[PDB]
């Protein structure tokens, strides 16, 4: 059984394995570079190993030392998004299982696709710079030399020098701080991660950070002005943790802190161990976006403990996580809610499939990322098609309680490992051997390898969805002489989630007559809502329905925060509407330079600029 990681140019795990990383670096804000030494403890998996290759992307190598001596290495020619392979000639040949530590002195590019440097004006306090990282999927190679594949798991310790007045944090347990002996104007923050992790989980943030405790094992971190709001917004964290432990077994990471990043953080959240990163667009004031926390918490099991061997199997990470996420929210709020959210997810899947096209490669559950930048292929398919499969297996195998038993054993079975879709499928058949006849009734080839919507839609309770659909239908079928019937009381019995679903149902038939949209603002005043998911969908409906007054609102939301899930569709909508097209392109060109590297590149391709 042999599978290779097409996204990595490093020696695969079958040749050698990194067991530990000891990172000693200093954050240079004046140069926008991270400088230091990455000491890798590498174990040979072969006989007579004399050299190995590591992944790198836009790194500057000062030197490589093994056994106290500088050794030969050579950087191959760059291979676009994959970066440049770095071959290192080992001084002595290694036997199988033999280990050695290679210390690489390096410097990052201010252009690193893993990093975003922010001037003081880009932060909340306006007096200090800020730095944050984002390694998933394959950007760790852009911070330090390494076997940048999730098929290798290692532990790590790190010491980071940073201006005295700032604070550093990493995906690890804080192990102290002290003044920097070699430069009084700095502080050195120490960290240790004892649980083996794929390198894409390595994370670093440096900024004027403050914290506040919100649970027995949770501190919320952010700049001063976001602390209070965040502490309230994420107050359900410990209870969600307890439910997750009940579903997946013990939380093995020690602490579970939350870091609330500046508005340009590219994702809703990132499951960095010990320190989940979240977008500040979750600060709705009513905890209505807490499913994102339940999602990240879930990853502490599905993704961080059981990890996908290569990015071709990312759905293993996301599908199981969404599945656990919905059980946490179902426990907290009722099975009817889980079905509602499960049903909404199906709607997002239809959207993704319609967007890519139903035969498009990226709509396959298991994809072939050979020569495909993971950032370009990222979408809701692995999340929702993956979730759909498990929900479908759940109803096929006997209900939530039975499938949850398989989920826990699955986590137990593959803890601290990296697996493929086949490993998952073999264990499913093994666990449910006494139901193989049932298992043999699913169209595996279609589910796992065919593009488009799944060959079968699961069954969903519709109780909380009905009112949404009914209101959506009233608006869609309404003619001009029916617009007067609409009133603020139409929303009286709807929760913020039903409101969001109401918009999603309506967005799927966009555009609607411009007069219908104006009326909607008139009676429901959606312009006044700051819930980001709701506002996002409202502005898309407005732009797609060609209401020019929405342009400034859409452009504003698109640039004042950078969560790609909101920013990319907004710029795209703005660019497809002839009246805002030039302004969309122009706004992008002017913001590009101070945008997150990955977000800039992707919006750039969506707008077809440069
Ligand atoms: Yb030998
Ligand atoms: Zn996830």
């Amino acid at each position: 059984p042999e599978i290779v990681d097409t996204c990595s140019l490093a020696s695969p795990a079958s040749v050698c394995r990194t067991k530990h990383l000891h990172l000693r670096c200093s954050v240079d804000f004046t140069r926008r570079t991270l400088t230091g030494t990455a000491a890798l403890t590498v174990q040979s998996q072969e006989d007579n190993l004399r050299s190995l290759v590591l992944d790198t992307k836009d790194l500057t190598i000062e030197k490589v030392v093994i056994n106290g001596q500088e050794v030969k290495y050579a950087l191959g020619e760059r291979q676009s998004y994959k970066g440049s392979p770095m071959e290192i000639s080992l001084p002595i040949a290694l036997s199988k299982n033999q280990e050695i530590v290679i210390e690489i002195s390096f410097e990052t590019s201010p252009k690193s696709s893993a990093l975003q440097w922010l001037t003081p004006e880009q932060t909340s306090g306006k007096e200090h710079p800020y730095l944050f990282s984002q390694c998933q999927a394959i950007h760790c190679r852009a911070i330090l030399p390494c076997q940048d594949t999730p098929s290798v798991k290692l532990t790590y310790t790190a010491e980071v020098s940073v201006p005295k007045e700032l604070v550093a944090l990493m995906s690890a347990i804080r192990d102290g701080e002290t003044p920097d002996p070699e430069d009084p104007s700095r502080k050195i923050y120490k960290f240790i991660q004892k649980v083996p992790i794929p390198c894409y989980l390595i994370a670093l943030v440096v900024g004027a950070l403050e914290s506040r405790q919100i649970g027995p094992r949770t501190l919320v971190w952010s700049e001063k002005e976001q602390v209070e709001k965040s502490a309230y917004e994420f107050s359900e964290t410990e209870s969600m943790l307890k439910i997750a432990e009940d579903l997946g077994g013990p939380y093995v990471w020690g602490q579970y802190d939350l870091l609330v990043l500046p508005p340009s953080f590219p994702y809703g959240g990132m499951e960095n161990p010990c320190l989940t990163f979240v977008t500040p667009t979750l600060l709705a004031g009513d905890k209505s976006l807490s499913n994102v926390i339940a999602h990240e918490i879930s990853h502490s099991w599905t993704g961080n403990l059981v990890t996908n061997k290569t990015w071709d199997h990312f759905w293993l990470n996301e599908g199981h996580t969404v599945y656990l996420e919905r059980h946490i929210c179902g426990r907290l709020f009722g099975e009817k809610f889980r079905h509602f959210n499960a049903l909404g997810g199906w709607g997002e899947l239809q959207n993704s499939v319609k967007t890519f096209g139903e035969t498009h490669p990226f709509t396959k559950l298991v994809v072939d990322l050979t020569d495909i930048d993971p950032d370009v292929a990222y979408s809701s398919v692995p999340y929702e098609k993956g979730f759909a499969l498990l929900f479908y297996l759940e109803q096929l195998l006997g209900g939530p309680e039975i499938f949850l038993g398989f989920l826990k054993a699955y986590v137990e079975k593959f803890s601290y490992k990296s697996i493929t879709t086949d490993d998952w499928k073999d264990f499913l058949y093994s666990y449910f051997k006494d139901k193989v006849d049932v298992l043999n009734q699913v169209d595996w080839n279609a589910w796992l390898y065919s593009p488009g919507l799944p060959p079968i839609k699961p069954n969903y309770d519709m109780t909380l969805t009905n009112a949404c659909i009914a209101l959506s239908q009233r608006w869609i079928t309404a003619k001009e002489d029916d617009l007067n019937s609409f009133n603020a009381t139409d929303l009286k019995d709807l929760s913020s989630h039903q409101l969001n679903e109401f918009l999603a149902q309506t967005l799927q038939r966009a555009p609607l007559p411009l007069g219908h949209i104006k009326r909607m603002q008139e009676v429901y005043n959606f312009n006044a809502i700051n819930n980001s998911e709701i506002r996002f969908r409202w502005l898309r409906l407005c732009i797609q329905s060609k209401w020019e007054d929405a342009i400034p609102l859409a452009l504003k939301m698109a640039t004042e925060q950078g969560a790609m899930k909101f920013t990319r569709p907004l710029f795209k909508d703005l660019a497809a509407f002839d009246k805002s097209h030039d302004q969309a392109v122009r706004t992008y060109q002017e913001h590009k330079a101070s945008m997150h590297p990955v977000t800039a590149m992707l919006v750039g391709k969506d707008l077809k600029v440069d």
